C-alpha cells in the first residue's frame, strides 16, 4: 500500500552544479528543514555513496525518537538523488518505508534549474496506511519541503 506527495523549487544554478551541491548538502538537509524535530544524524555502515545506511536521533519526550536512513541511489544522466527511512518508531506502527526522490532538472532557460522534491509511504507487508499517517505524512511534508523552497527561493548568494 502506497502514498505519495511532492514539491517543485527553482534556481538560477544550473542542474550539474545543483546536483554536486545537493549531494554535499543531503545530510544537511536534516537540521536546515526540519530543525527542532530531529536531534541528530549519524553514518551507521556503507562510505556515504547510495547504498549508505545512516542512524538517526529525533526529539526527547519520555523518549527520544529513533530511525535509520539509507542513500538509495545518485544520477548525473538524469541528474537525480535518492533516499529512504529503513526502520524507526516513527515507520513501526504501519509502514516499512518512506523513500524520498529528488530531481535538479532542466528549466525552460538552460543556465538555471529546477529542484524537484518528493516522498512516497510504504505499508509494512500487505497492511494499510493510517489517514492519520497520510494527513500528518503531507502536512509535516509541507512543512519540509516550503523549507526547502524557502532555503533555495530566499538564498541571497545565489549569483557567485
Amino acid at each position: 500500500g502506497v502514498f505519495s506527495y511532492e514539491d517543485e523549487a527553482t534556481s538560477v544554478i544550473p542542474p550539474a552544479r545543483l546536483f554536486k551541491s545537493f549531494v554535499l548538502d543531503a545530510d544537511n538537509l536534516i537540521p536546515k528543514v526540519a530543525p527542532q524535530h530531529f536531534t541528530s544524524a549519524e553514518n551507521l555502515e556503507g562510505n556515504g555513496g547510495p547504498g549508505t545506511i545512516k542512524k538517526i536521533t529525533f526529539a526527547e519526550g519520555n523518549e527520544f525518537k529513533y530511525m535509520k536512513h539509507k542513500v538509495e541511489e545518485i544520477d548525473h544522466a538524469n541528474f537525480k538523488y535518492c533516499y529512504s527511512i529503513i526502520e524507526g518508531g516513527p515507520l513501526g506502527h504501519t509502514l516499512e518505508k518512506i523513500p524520498y526522490e529528488i530531481k535538479m532538472a532542466a528549466a525552460p532557460h538552460g543556465g538555471g534549474s529546477i529542484l524537484k522534491i518528493t516522498s512516497k509511504y510504504h505499508t509494512k507487508g500487505n497492511a494499510s496506511i493510517n489517514e492519520e499517517e497520510i494527513k500528518a505524512g503531507k502536512e509535516k511534508a509541507a512543512g519540509l519541503f516550503k523549507a526547502v523552497e524557502a532555503y533555495l527561493l530566499a538564498h541571497p548568494d545565489a549569483y557567485c
